[PDB]
């Protein structure tokens, strides 16, 4: 037993639930058009049922998110992270094994209840064990950014590898990574609740924000690979290559823009980075090669970055100024964002790209990134 | 024969919009020996808007050089009114007939810049380059005003300004050739067909809101430094400086970028970008606090003209018949609104809702506006 153990469990853990998140985008398009038969063009009788299944992990996120924590309470923090490893191991056999549209629904369902379970547990054990109130901030900050290069090289390896070693591969290697994680586990060892921190208008800007910032690549998960597919006529191990840019870009503008924001304010970094969002998404489906789409996909990327490191301070001085303030409230704020965010993009996106245009859901999205933009001059200065 | 039609521009419009800002410096100090003086600045741009609609109709039957030469004249008779005049209603008239030929200067300039530039890149370099000459005379005007006001008197200024103006007279006459009346073979469009048009009222607005947030900041922000910085007076046209130097710079650069880069783009991040200045402008608690939000709202109006100038003439050509004086008259008209609404009700304004709301409202109002310019992609062609 070790305080760097629980970092090096909570480190894999995230990695591999990013990675399993990322490395579903350019199989399952391909999967189901392979199964059927550049090629022909009825996608869209079946990008609304691709649509309303990536919403699934995000639904059941935030149904059992609320549940977990009193669980954690009761019977402590090891029996619940436990869980996570066999409800990612279980959804990672099943996605590599399924051949119908019914299986991957039910991996999706159980990712997100096990990706729940092992946040909320990890985080907690990682704030139990370090009780020094300096160390935890670098704790804290190497876990999270096991996001980062979990979320690196996830999209660009499923596709990669579908093409050339087989569809069960890079399930079953996340596979072989989770059981290692279970390994390392078996040899181990109040106040403001959510809902009342969301009743103040200056949390549910930037929380809104945060969401209206994410959903540009929220929405453009499901949606981007048939459309590639369909007009651009690219090999099938390029689609995943092809969300690299937004990944980099991102890690580049989070790392500076965290430097350099509160120099010249955070709610100017904000509203820059919705604009340059708006304007990277109405960019976005004018392309007509893959290489179009490495200068949209990069100012997406540095623009949520922008949004992402100038609005997470705001949100924890908003908390600390009005409310009292705990570890893990920042976080849980967070969270809610980014799961309403993939939990409403991807379902309205199909049936809007079935109603009308694919350019046409990417214009929405910039119009209204750009409408919500003015509206982060609240957040200066707040009382 | 068609780079000297560009000096002939280039001069028109340097004399025409430096006697818009020399007046500034001398009228307000000699009247002395507010809501008086400033209905006096807005005369101009309220009667230029009037008179640019009977400008591009005529502009098919007579020609682009009777119009130049006219305007020439009714810019010397204005500027000897005001190097002689000594009273209010003297000083009234001036800038009225100022007006006039200001409006008759700058749609024929432009009209025939369009129609001697036929090719769209090389067409965008040359307005780009008249736009950065409007910028420099914009820039020396007040100054030389001052300084020779100072210094050496009243009637100094407009004397040398009808100097200048023989000799650009005498330029035109040399280069244009204003002698005969020569009608155009096409048929220009009507002026009410135009208005139908979604494509140039995008172009029209876009230019009206961003020259508007210019144009009410330009008079407003005065008052406010006196009231809230405490700041002496001769820092308070310096304040407006980096706005004058920076639109220069965009426009003599951005022509060039604006073919390479896509003019619907250029004109989005002008738009944004006016907004998130005129935003930021109201949070300056000083002087040097000033700097960054002004060079930012120059840079974005020179991108927005720079941007929305040529796609008149695009547009025009593309849908409609090949006659260019209806359409820049519009763009006129867009460009004199800002300037009429602002010097006469920005005070009221100011004292009914105060100077945040306000930089807010047409902050918001240009971020809001700034998703349209997407629709000036690709318009459709007309009909074979
Ligand atoms: C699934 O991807 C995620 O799940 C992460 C990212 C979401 C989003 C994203 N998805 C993509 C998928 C792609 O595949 C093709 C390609 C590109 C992208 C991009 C580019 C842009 N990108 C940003 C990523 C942000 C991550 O979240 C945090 O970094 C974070 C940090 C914190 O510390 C401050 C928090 O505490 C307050 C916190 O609270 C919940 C969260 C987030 O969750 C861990
Ligand atoms: C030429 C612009 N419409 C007016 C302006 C621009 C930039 C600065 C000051 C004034």
């Amino acid at each position: 037993a070790s305080r760097q153990l629980v970092l090096v469990v909570v480190f894999v853990a995230l990695l591999l639930d990013n990675m399993l998140f990322t490395v579903v985008v350019p199989i399952v398009p391909t999967f189901l058009y392979d199964m059927e038969f550049q090629g022909t063009g009825f996608l869209e009788e079946e990008i609304t049922r691709v649509g309303v299944l990536f919403a699934s992990k995000a639904v059941m996120q935030l149904l059992v998110n609320p549940f977990v924590g009193p669980l954690t309470n009761r019977i402590g923090y090891h029996i619940p992270m436990f869980a996570g490893f066999v409800i990612m191991f279980l959804s990672t056999v099943m996605f590599a094994f399924s051949g119908t549209y019914t299986l991957l629904f039910v991996a999706r369902t159980l990712q997100g209840i096990g990706s729940s379970f092992s946040s909320v547990a990890g985080l907690g054990m990682l704030a139990s064990v370090y009780t020094d109130d300096h160390e935890r901030g670098r704790a804290m900050g190497t876990a999270l950014g096991g996001l980062a290069l979990g979320l690196l090289v996830g999209a660009p390896f499923g596709s990669v590898m579908y093409e050339f070693v087989g569809k069960s591969a890079p399930f079953l290697i996340l596979a072989f990574l989770a059981l290692l994680d279970g390994a390392l586990q078996l040899c181990i060892l109040k106040g403001t609740p959510l809902f009342m921190l969301l009743k103040d208008p200056y949390i549910l800007v930037a929380a809104g924000s945060i969401c209206f910032a994410n959903m540009g690549v929220a929405i453009l998960e499901p949606t981007l690979p048939i459309w590639m597919m369909q007009t651009m006529c690219s090999p099938k191990w390029q689609l995943g290559l092809a969300f690299l840019p937004a990944s980099v870009s991102y890690l580049i503008g989070t790392n500076l823009f965290g430097v350099l924001a509160n120099k010249m304010g955070r709610w100017l970094c904000s509203l820059i980075g919705m604009l340059v969002v708006g304007t990277s998404l109405l960019c976005v489906p004018l392309a007509h090669n893959i290489f179009g789409l490495i200068g949209p996909n990069a100012g997406l990327g540095l623009a949520i970055g922008m949004v992402d490191s100038s609005m997470m301070p705001i949100m924890g001085h908003l908390v600390d100024l009005r409310h009292t303030s705990v570890y893990g409230s920042v976080y849980a704020i967070a969270d809610v964002a980014f799961c309403m965010g993939f939990a409403i993009g991807p379902s309205t996106g199909g049936a809007i790209v079935k109603a009308i245009g694919f350019p046409w859901l990417m214009v929405i999205t910039g119009v209204i990134n750009i409408v919500y933009a003015p509206l982060c001059y609240y957040l200066r200065s707040p009382p």
